[PDB]
């Protein structure tokens, strides 16, 4: 796209703020924006604020969210499709011109791990190239095993194609296969979906932690196979939702689009290597570290 | 095949007539039938009763099925494989010659949205060329949800390859993925795998409703990551079975053959694309849409 | 490799030995052996001792591993990763050099049915030339079906490539994917993943026994969409954990290294196929046969 060439917009923070007991303003950019996914490759990514995935957004069940998209692109439509949401999406996940913003509303009725993404025709090609994320909505009552839980993390799996490119998004594989880790707290890392952020910086932990992971699996196309080597799953929450209890599973099934809550206990100190069982997708990126110390 | 040039078999009705409180009779034929499966694309199927996937079959569980096949291609013996039922393969799921029948009998005993198929070697060359379809075993007892539940439809997914081409069917990826409707109800839509008809002729629904989808993937090779733009799923039963509840679900994995009953609410007037959140898939044609109005 | 030309070195039977009432030791191998995967096609397979999938290994829950690999192979190091247990990857999970022997311990304290495989860099290439197997963990309270099982086999399903080629590993589909039993009991057969075995050998039943299947996909790269023909699963338990009970399943979706217990009643004797509903890959070899006769 010609109107792309040598376009690299700086990273713009997620906008949010709470404006009732149950509404949520939430304010974010489309932009373009140059990310390295794999040492020596950068692709001029097609992203929300500059992320990709894109910034984490969490919630509260029962929120209605007041939705600003602001689209920095110069020649493309961009828009917002949030899973948590209950919306009309051939009114509320509609397109927003270059250099416009547009404002949707809708309630997040429903807990759990859910993928956003932009919604414009080809769909394909905006998710492919970079523009998607998860929302998180927390449970008004908690999961059953909050109690247990001592450290948690976000991870988002995606993959990556030759850029651009239609006929590889529909008939090849992945190039790159990755995982991401958005914050929920301060100090923890903020990364993009990239082959090495993850082995060289580990996620944190202390010996005997049980960990819980908000996860999801953006696809746009794989399915992924969740392990943590060295554990097993204690409690599974497919999608997030509280009521979707699992027990003792080695692999998180997630499709294309699919969240869960996982929780698992490090007994011991050393590196925990994070994959999808999928190793094809592992071997082409798909490894993230968790190092596990005595003190955390 | 040289004796399937220019053959192009009128649809021949679904017959089905119940002959006991637990006795069913149905009679379908395999016939080979031209189906455009995207606009000036014509693929000369291998079918039951001229539809692909097949005609909808409903029974009660507890039903036990009195199946006959009347074998219509010039040439290619075929079989039928009903997932519903407990059956000896090598004696009840045997091929029928061209120009003969047979009739086999057996319970459908488990409720659900069970896949049906041809059984005749290779199955991949005859699932793939369209012989697939559903059967729906109504539970004695129903869903917990039932008295919730507004309007219904049934959604089926399947793959398109090049033609007859067993190369292809083994090692390719799918042309095409697409949905189809089946009724349940008078004037319910009854269509076939097809990129278009869905988009063209949407589902149709009011707004606020609560709809149950009974769907399937049939394959014959990929995965489904079924999913509703714009709502969550309230409830799901994994293969329509009761028991296997699962709720607030954003996206239904459906294993090749696998099988739900979806329950989800649409909260304001508009279209609303069902989808494969397999984008790839989602691109090649496997995007339904459902038009909600003020009054259905 | 060049060490490996003209190497076949004989399988070796596992060792286990109980030494305490939770406490176990397990002996293999690491070892370079010829399989025969397809009628004519010898793969010189990276295998724990001399299998591949390599030898069953069944334990107590509550029991700890004592685990010894000695590693036969001439050049390449090896490791072994069991999912069932808790322990340190970087320091419980590693190398093993040629003719050296490594011990490790560590606990299997969760109830299932759990994927092993080699650790070793690059793991796709460990695990693609063979060196999968599975671990079941038996519950201390048992399955609540237990009493209505009247004969039980394992089955694994693994894929096979071009023989060492990590561009096909990663990028290419399938060349076979098969299934193989794994004994339990004097008498049961012990079989390799190859095409033809379980076709020709099929696995032995009486009319109107309800089987239980221990089952898992060790990949490296496929899910499973595992259905056993004529038959419905009345029962099952997700990664073999008795919480994770489904009912009335007419297929099981099995990520890569997934695993189930599922249980089903053959009803009339004949010949039932056990597949994967995949059909490309059932075409490709993922077809074995359960034999039910009037005696068993
Ligand atoms: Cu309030
Ligand atoms: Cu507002
Ligand atoms: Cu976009
Ligand atoms: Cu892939
Ligand atoms: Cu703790
Ligand atoms: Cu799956
Ligand atoms: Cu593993
Ligand atoms: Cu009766
Ligand atoms: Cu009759
Ligand atoms: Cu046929
Ligand atoms: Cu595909
Ligand atoms: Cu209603
Ligand atoms: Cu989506
Ligand atoms: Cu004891
Ligand atoms: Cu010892
Ligand atoms: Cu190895
Ligand atoms: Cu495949
Ligand atoms: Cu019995
Ligand atoms: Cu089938």
């Amino acid at each position: 796209i010609a109107a792309h060439k040598g376009v690299n917009q700086a990273p713009v923070p997620l906008k949010m703020e709470r404006v009732g007991p149950h509404d949520v303003h939430i304010e974010m950019t489309a932009q373009i924006t140059d990310i390295e996914i794999d040492k020596g490759k950068i692709y001029k990514a097609w992203t929300f604020n500059g992320q990709a995935p894109g910034p984490l957004v969490v919630v509260n069940e029962g929120d209605t969210i007041h939705f600003t998209l602001k689209n920095m692109d110069p020649v493309v439509p961009h828009s917002m499709d949030f899973h948590a949401v209950h919306a009309s999406p051939s009114k509320d996940f509609i397109d927003v011109m270059p250099n416009k913003s547009g404002t949707f509303t809708y309630p997040a009725n429903k807990p759990g791990v859910f993928m956003y993404h932009c919604g414009t025709k080809p769909v394909l090609q905006h998710i492919a190239n970079g523009m998607h994320g998860v929302i998180i909505v927390k449970p008004k009552n908690g999961y059953p095993t909050d109690k247990e839980v001592d450290r948690e993390y976000v991870l988002i799996q995606n993959e990556w194609y030759k850029y651009n490119d239609m006929n590889d998004f529909q008939n090849g594989v992945p190039s790159y296969v990755v995982f991401s880790s958005k914050a929920l707290k301060p100090g923890d890392p903020n990364t993009n979906g990239d082959t090495f952020t993850l082995k060289e910086k580990p996620l944190l932990a202390k010996v005997g932690e049980k960990i819980r992971l908000y996860i999801n699996n953006v696809g746009p196309n794989e399915v992924s196979s969740f392990h943590v080597v060295g554990t097993v799953f204690d409690d599974v929450y497919l999608d997030g939702n509280p009521n979707n209890h699992l027990q003792g599973m080695q692999t998180v099934m997630l499709p294309a689009s699919g969240g869960a809550v996982v929780e698992f206990t490090v007994t011991r100190p050393g590196t925990y290597p994070i994959v999808t069982m999928q190793f094809n997708h592992a071997q082409k990126g798909a490894v993230a570290m968790l190092k596990v110390t005595e003190t955390g």
